[PDB]
């Protein structure tokens, strides 16, 4: 439950599907260590990605993978993928939601961090 | 010179060239009077929409034909149009950049207020 | 159901709570119509509008109060309000959302259209 | 003159200046190798980074320092950086600029891709 992906497509105004995702953690000899990955649903959503304990303080990144979104949608996009670099539960455990926002040339992403 | 449009496509990478722009000023019965208006140019800008002395403060409503352009590309598009309301305010900075940002289901717009 | 409004704070990260928003329809003598009003929830979501029977093909507007919302947190903001203005259901009823992020100087929003 | 970056602050409503910008290529062994890099200016824009010769197709990131940003300005932010991650190619237009819209919790870029 603390880490979610959801991903949607401002051509078509719906969920952007079965997009790829890979999440990694900066490991202490500051290189990045793969931390979990998936796909996202019907609803543009990633669920289950880590667990409270898995998911301790670090430097996460989230690979969004925008690029074989749009080709197999037939567009040849400007980015290579959306990245999302972020500390994790630097003031105690954390709930994110990272979302983005996908166009051709074009993303944006917000996180949305709640205490539960 | 103390406002300017500027609109980009976010789907070609691209200024958004030949978007018609409308620019409204709130009345005192609160309905909105035609002020200014013109399309984008080659490089996705309009100026030159209003002078210094006409500015005054008010609030002012800027109505961007994003439906014609996506029609023009040939993609259906989501709004009638993008419309982006502010009060102008003679204390802070004195030029005014509407910009935006289209896709065919989503805007964005932010303003940068300078000297 | 047919129509949802959801409000993100991007300074801070969260939903915005507590924001006004008035929808109106375009009447046959083209006035704007007062048509469901209500506030953002704590998840910064409006559900509950309209209904199926309600929610008619026309021309909507969504017109949410940013700016009252950033001068309780003690900002001002550039924005009267965000408006959103679409045809709906024109090609049948579909089910929208409008969701909106907001900046001081600054939003975005985008619509998700599902068919049910 | 081929790459160019303009940074926006959302919050302020100006151009974000002051901002560190690196820029990258991709080697063959899949690294980093850095490439050029500069400060924006008080107009938000980073000009002069690269040239024609040089910038050839290739991957390039463009990393900016919007964490030092927020800092600086007393405002808690999300992200370490933006990163701009993308492929240079000779067949389209042959002026790139990488914008990006900054907000403590949130970045939106998209490129204008121009000749
Ligand atoms: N009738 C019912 C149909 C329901 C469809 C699904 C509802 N969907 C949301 O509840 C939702 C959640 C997070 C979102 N995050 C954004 C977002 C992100 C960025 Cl980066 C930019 C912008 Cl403009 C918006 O939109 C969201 C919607
Ligand atoms: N006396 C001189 C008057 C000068 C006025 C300022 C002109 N300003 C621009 O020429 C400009 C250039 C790139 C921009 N890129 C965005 C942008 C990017 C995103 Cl991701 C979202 C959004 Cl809404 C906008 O806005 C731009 C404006």
């Amino acid at each position: 439950c603390p880490l979610m992906v959801k991903v949607l497509d401002a051509v078509r105004g719906s969920p952007a599907i079965n997009v790829a995702v890979h999440v990694f953690r900066k490991a202490a000899d500051d290189t990045w260590e793969p931390f979990a990955s998936g796909k996202t649903s019907e609803s543009g959503e990633l669920h289950g990605l880590t667990t409270e304990e898995e998911f301790v303080e670090g430097i996460y990144k989230v690979e969004i993978d925008t690029k074989s979104y749009w080709k197999a949608l037939g567009i040849s996009p400007f980015h290579e993928h959306a990245e999302v670099v972020f500390t994790a539960n630097d003031s105690g455990p954390r709930r994110y939601t990272i979302a983005a926002l996908l166009s051709p040339y074009s993303y944006s992403t917000t996180a949305v961090v709640t205490n539960p």
